[PDB]
């Protein structure tokens, strides 16, 4: 997260880090055994981690538990990002408590404008190169599909949204992949992609997650 601030411990209970030997990406608690990242995220062996504040500390209130499971959306394309979701299910469900906890899915798509809360161990940097070991906030709104599009020529489907601040400075980046973004508290994206981080005209793109409810639920319903 770039031009954002320290959320505070524990603040943002649904926030996961998925590590394979080290945090690699975000992700979202949805209920107590499964989690919403980024398919661009996928890869063996992740070990999601709970109640994370300080990545590099164990601080008292972690909870590290195995994937059994990953499920790539079925229409996902690593080379536009269409689709860019994916279901992680824990080998043992989490405890959940005021630390730890899911954050529901939305019932209707977000508007343009909505104020949203960003967050991730991403880079801190737009230009060079610092990784924070606390988690790090951004409080930015969603930008309208025609911003989002004439900003990226070509490449905004209808599974994407973007959100930030045109002037640049505020943003998601590298590390913050997979993490939610959370509306009225609702979870209503997911850290895609963008042209650098923080770049003038180059806002952040997002997994338009009201589109994927009918298929997390029916997934999680049989798996
Ligand atoms: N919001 C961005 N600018 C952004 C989000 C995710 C990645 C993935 O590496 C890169 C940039
Ligand atoms: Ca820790």
């Amino acid at each position: 997260i770039v031009g954002g601030y320290t959320c505070g411990a524990n603040t943002v209970p649904y926030q996961v880090s998925l590590n394979s030997g080290y945090h690699f990406c975000g992700g979202s608690l949805i209920n107590s055994q499964w989690v919403v990242s980024a398919a661009h995220c996928y890869k063996s062996g992740i070990q999601v981690r709970l109640g994370e504040d300080n990545i590099n500390v164990v601080e008292g209130n972690e909870q590290f538990i195995s994937a059994s499971k990953s499920i790539v959306h079925p229409s996902y394309n690593s080379n536009t990002l269409n689709n860019d979701i994916m279901l992680i299910k824990l080998k043992s469900a989490a405890s959940l408590n005021s630390r730890v906890a899911s954050i529901s899915l939305p019932t209707s798509c977000a508007s343009a404008g909505t104020q949203c809360l960003i967050s991730g161990w991403g880079n801190t940097k737009s230009s060079g190169t610092s990784y924070p070991d606390v988690l790090k906030c951004l409080k930015a709104p969603i930008l309208s599909d025609s911003s989002c599009k004439s900003a990226y020529p070509g490449q905004i489907t209808s599974n994407m949204f973007c959100a930030g601040y045109l002037e640049g400075g505020k943003d998601s980046c590298q590390g913050d992949s997979g993490g939610p973004v959370v509306c009225s508290g609702k979870l209503q994206g997911i850290v895609s992609w963008g042209s650098g981080c923080a770049q003038k005209n180059k806002p952040g793109v997002y997994t338009k997650v009201c589109n994927y409810v009918s298929w997390i639920k029916q997934t999680i319903a049989s798996n």
